[PDB]
C-alpha cells in the first residue's frame, strides 16, 4: 500500500533540492546560493515516515505545481 506526501518548494528549482532520509527520518531541504556562494535562500521540512513504511523505497518528483512529493512503499 503507497505512502505518499507533499512539500511546497515552489521558489526553489529541481536542481536546489535535496532529499535525506536518516532511517526514518526524512528532509527535504531547498536552498539558493548566491554569486559568493553564501545561502540566499533556504528551507527545510523534516518529518518522520511511519514505522510500516520501508525508508529504503523513498522516491521523490517535483509536481506541475512545484510541489515536491515523497512517494513510498508499506510494509506488508
Amino acid at each position: 500500500d503507497a505512502y505518499e506526501f507533499a512539500v511546497d518548494v515552489r521558489d526553489f528549482s529541481p536542481e536546489d533540492i535535496i532529499v535525506t532520509t536518516s532511517n526514518n527520518h526524512i528532509e527535504v531541504r531547498a536552498e539558493k546560493l548566491a554569486a559568493d556562494g553564501t545561502v540566499m535562500n533556504t528551507f527545510a521540512h523534516k518529518s518522520q515516515l511511519p514505522e510500516d513504511v520501508d525508508p529504503t523505497s523513498v522516491t521523490s518528483a517535483l509536481r506541475e505545481d512545484g510541489s515536491l512529493t515523497i512517494r513510498a512503499r508499506r510494509h506488508p
